[PDB]
RNA sequence: GCUCGCGAUGCUGAGGGCUCUG
RNA sequence: CAGAGCCCCCCAGCAUCGCGAGC
């Protein structure tokens, strides 16, 4: 019932583990099977009673470029935060949703009007993102090992390598930085054998500390949303993960308005979570408050075991947007879309947001860190049928 | 305090086998 | 079908140590 970093850091921590609980049985199913766990958690107030868990997910693997989607039908990463972060926007559409239904169900949203024009959050709303261990990437690259106490100290900080912006890459281990003459991945190259990049999940980390976690979309209808702390239930070493989350790209500039280079609380637990048993499951679990029961996705296809789409998918958060931009008077929105149609296009529309993003990827770049890794654009080329 | 090159030893997503278990 | 253990091999980075060169 209180405050406090470590305190909360733990409580953050039990409570996703124990909902992940409840959502299998008590570790009984077979979907229990994780290498590595995630999750967020709200807060409405300093007591703990005041806090949700609002989302819970598990996975470690990405798709393979074979399985891409030109309908956006596919999960291109389901790293278990990755997932976590997409399970949060589908509860934000649900917040959204829920104050645009009747006047009555306002007071329970976790939004309300804002007068810059759109919508906010309610003050004293804060999310807590925490994954069972550090992030891929700048975060852990270095000492895959618990700290130890006597030397916490990086021994080499001043390396090149330090920072830098690196990839998972399709059937190679260990997170790889971004090619000098890295001729950006296009749509039939990817199909025709080469090696996907995915960007790593330090570095989305650090992106979602600079432009939001809400992505581009939520940002026509809603101010940024930023995670409070970063919660680490093992394989914590604070300078490594302060470096990756926000410190490498202190020197950006020039954000548009309520933009700003977020410094999240960042804190492992008490009692670190020892290495899952076994061998590393082949599929991603997700689950989002409100929901029935969890949905299991293969990682390696971005489906589930017979070829349904998630509920994650592009095209499924696409839907809800749309089902949410069917509710709201264009008086209310953030930026003009007037009227939608393809995927690639509504993300321009949130122009501030793709300016933010610029920001961001000249951060990197002028620290020497590397150029970011886009998918080919005919991904994001589609619309709903 | 670094960078590059060459080695040595480890650490961290594929592919292919062997054995066992419900 | 599902799971476990072991083995072989690949992946391109990271760590440690040792040589050579340079800032
Ligand atoms: O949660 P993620 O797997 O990281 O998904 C993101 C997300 O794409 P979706 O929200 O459409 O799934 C980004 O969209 P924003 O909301 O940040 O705009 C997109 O960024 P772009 O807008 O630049 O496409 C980025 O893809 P990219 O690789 O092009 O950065 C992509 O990440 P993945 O491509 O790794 O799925
Ligand atoms: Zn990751």
């Amino acid at each position: 019932q209180l405050h406090l970093p470590q305190v909360l850091a733990d409580a953050v921590s039990r409570l996703v583990l124990g909902k992940f609980g409840d959502l299998t049985d008590n570790f009984s199913s077979p979907h229990a099977r994780r290498k590595v766990l995630a999750g967020v958690v709200m807060t409405t107030g300093t007591d703990v009673k005041d806090a949700k868990v609002i989302s819970v997910s598990t996975g470690t693997k990405c798709i393979n470029g074979e399985y891409m989607s030109d309908r956006g039908l596919a999960l291109n990463d389901c790293h278990a935060e990755i997932i976590s972060r997409r399970s949060l926007l589908r509860f934000l559409y649900t917040q959204l949703e829920l104050y645009l239904n009747n006047k009555d169900d306002q007071k329970r949203s976790i939004f309300q009007k804002s007068e810059r024009g759109g919508f906010r959050l309610k003050e004293n709303v804060q999310f807590h993102l925490y994954i069972s261990t550090s992030p891929c990437g700048d975060a852990r690259i270095f000492s895959p090992h618990e700290p130890i106490l006597e030397e916490p100290a990086d021994r080499h900080p001043n390396r090149k390598a330090r920072g830098q912006l690196r990839t998972k890459i399709e059937s190679g281990q260990g997170t790889i930085p971004v090619r000098s003459n890295a001729s950006i991945q296009t749509w039939d190259g990817v199909l025709q054998g080469e090696r996907l990049l995915t960007m790593s999940c330090s570095d989305k980390i650090a992106r979602w500390n600079v432009v939001g976690i809400q992505g581009s979309l939520l940002s026509i209808f809603v101010e940024p949303i930023y995670f409070s702390s970063i919660i680490l239930g093992s394989l914590y070493h604070g300078d490594h993960l302060s470096r990756a989350m926000y410190q490498r790209i202190s020197n950006i500039e020039d954000l548009p308005p309520l933009y700003t280079l977020n410094k999240p609380l960042l804190s492992g637990i008490s009692n670190a979570e020892a290495r899952q048993p076994g061998k590393a499951p082949n599929f991603s679990v997700n689950w989002t408050v409100g929901d029935s029961a969890i949905e299991v996705i293969n990682a390696t296809t971005g489906k589930d075991e017979l070829g349904r789409a998630s509920r994650l998918c592009k095209h499924a958060l696409y839907c809800r947007w749309m089902r949410v931009h069917g509710k709201v008077p264009s008086h209310l929105l953030r930026s003009k879309i007037t009227k939608p149609n393809v995927y690639h296009e509504s993300k321009l529309a949130a122009k501030e947001y793709q300016a933010a993003k610029a920001r961001l990827f000249t951060a990197f770049i002028k620290a020497g860190l590397g150029a970011w890794v886009e998918k080919p654009t005919e991904q994001d080329q589609f619309s709903l049928t």
